[PDB]
């Protein structure tokens, strides 16, 4: 039933004034905020931990540089089937109706991260909320 | 082209203050209200009749309990291809862009019913609007 | 504390697809629907009763004709200080922020009626909801 | 891949006061206006050229009639993958989440046109914005 | 009393993706577009004429600079009491419920201009729409 | 011009799912989040300190009870004239167009606190963000 998932609101959301728009979409599907931190600039080690599965890719450093270019919010959301449901809400830039489908048009500047699995959720929550 | 369909706004929509949000999505798709009733509490007999096709399912009684747990609005909507279009608007909890997709996250508490066929529409309209 | 007020959603709201927009504004201020009726065309006697205080004015018949030109919803709303608060939400065509201020621009086609006093509320509710 | 595409806001959008709603959906996806013309009533020749590929279909003249029945806005939008993305945003009357999916319910009165290919985009831009 | 008024959507509205939001507030009040021009960068002369009455103020040239720092839309709107009503809709940065009250927070970068009188409306329309 | 102010999102905003709606209104007015904390339950001592100027009022204890009845968000916002502008956005339950005017209808459960002066802002920021 109940799950917790990790969401990042990305620097481009701040730049484009879409923070509340994104949070509102998750809130409207009835998911609750369990933990939340605002980072004026997230420490790079946290970002590199978060994206460690990508450490070998050509885009790794550039993506980290983006994620450090402005503020981030890290949020733990709770609700039924939260991991998959918030992943679906995130969507992609090809799918209207979703956060990325309605609001994003870039492979990197895509507004929001949501955990993609039970395993990744557990790990991302411990990165951003280790006092847990 | 022109059809009529039956919509129920469920008790969870009242509890969560989403009645206008739901009705607004249908209105914006250019469907028109032909008939509408507000029930502070719907008669259990009407609920059991509405969900008669589910009477042998494990969830039948609990669902009926939920459907009488608060107010409901029954609406007849009219427009081109209304039955399937409003069904598509209803959607499901997995599909963002739809009413249930954007707003609901429960197998039972899912905000809206819309008729799924011509036969069920005629039957459901008859139930809520016997006049 | 708690009051009930009578709201009419006018034919122009139907014509312009603003029914839910208007109802949403009242719902968002936390007022609850206690009674509601949809009228494909309201009987004229009800409209003339509703506007009886205006029976002598030059605009009486024309206003009644408008109120009968399309569907109406009659709603009883309940909440703290409902009469005055919903009156304020209705507002007027000069006051942005209000239903009429944001959405209406006519002396007659102004989308919504809300009871203006305790006395008028009691009387309007009994017109539209006599089985009460 | 930066692209430019042609959008028409149709007379039904003006009639239904949905012009800003439509433009806003495109604006929110980060597409930029490159040029724009308002036509209180579009010259018929421009409409016939626009739908030239449809001249042998039974609906051609009634569709043209509709397209001159009220104002039109023609817009050149620019952005990454604009042709395909704005086409997707336009969507269809069956798919909620899109402009047509949320707002339209007719085969003819469907609110918006967006170029469907690189070739048609070049051609449609030359019709509405020959300069 | 049917009137026509001149509206400018300013470069900050384009920068902040608020063009449709602004136009939508006017559209929802039932005002109609009579003409519209998009300016990727407005000719400076047009801007200097528009703010001619301010030519002796200290902010004149910096204000002009801002007004050519990005695109502009000039619109002629029509409706009952349009000059006063659209002026009121524009509002000020202190008053929530209005365009500037909800969306702007600067003396210069304030999103929208609306004609403030019958005389200025006639004059502003002649600048932007001389034809 | 530039100021910082302290905002609390109150427990009733969480209960009614209005957190983003409230934050969205401030964001749209171009104010920026400088600091933010989520409290699943705020320490009563912090609440009593925040409302210290009310300690001799009849409603003090009940208000504190309410303020610890659910989660709160404390936010420092920054922008031009932030203290009074965000105060104006907060508004009151009588004034439509504002946060409390559109969304609240209670003397206690009123969704948002915003600092009302420079002195109270410095003091309130110090309370919630002692760092
Ligand atoms: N191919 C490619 N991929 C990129 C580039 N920059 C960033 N990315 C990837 C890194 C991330 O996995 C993804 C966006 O961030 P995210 O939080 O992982 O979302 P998602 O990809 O799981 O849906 O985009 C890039 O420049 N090229
Ligand atoms: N599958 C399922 N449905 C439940 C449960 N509890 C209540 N329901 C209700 C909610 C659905 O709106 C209603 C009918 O759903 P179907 O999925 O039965 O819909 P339909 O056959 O009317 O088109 O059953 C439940 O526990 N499981
Ligand atoms: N002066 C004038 N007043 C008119 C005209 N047509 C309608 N009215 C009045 C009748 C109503 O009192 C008012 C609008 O309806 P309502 O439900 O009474 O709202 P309100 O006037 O109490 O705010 O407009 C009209 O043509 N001229
Ligand atoms: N298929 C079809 N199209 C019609 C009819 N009447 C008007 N039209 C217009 C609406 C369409 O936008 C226009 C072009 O046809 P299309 O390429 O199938 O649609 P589309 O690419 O705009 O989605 O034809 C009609 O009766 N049938
Ligand atoms: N008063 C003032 N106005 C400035 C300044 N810099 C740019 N402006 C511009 C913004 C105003 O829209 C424009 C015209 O002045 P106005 O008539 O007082 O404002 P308004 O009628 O557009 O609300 O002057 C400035 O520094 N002070
Ligand atoms: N006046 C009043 N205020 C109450 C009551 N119960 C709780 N409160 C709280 C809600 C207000 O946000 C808080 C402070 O309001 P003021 O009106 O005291 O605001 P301020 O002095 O912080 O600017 O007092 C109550 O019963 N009456
Ligand atoms: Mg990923
Ligand atoms: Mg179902
Ligand atoms: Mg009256
Ligand atoms: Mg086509
Ligand atoms: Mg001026
Ligand atoms: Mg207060």
């Amino acid at each position: 039933g109940l799950q917790r998932t990790l969401v990042l609101i990305k620097p481009d959301a701040f730049e484009r004034s879409l923070v509340a728009e994104i949070m509102g979409r998750i809130e409207k599907k009835n998911f609750k905020i369990v933990s939340m931190k605002f980072w004026s600039k997230a420490p790079r080690n946290l970002i590199e931990q978060h994206y460690k599965e990508h450490s070998e890719q050509s885009y790794f450093n550039d993506n980290c540089d983006f994620m450090v270019s402005g503020p981030i919010i890290s949020i733990v959301y709770e609700g039924t089937d939260a991991i998959s449901k918030i992943r679906r809400l995130q969507g992609n830039i090809l799918t209207p109706g979703t956060i990325r489908g309605d609001l994003a048009n870039d492979i990197r500047e895509n507004l929001i991260h949501a955990s993609d699995s039970e395993d990744s959720a557990v790990d991302e929550i411990s990165i951003w909320f280790p006092e847990t």
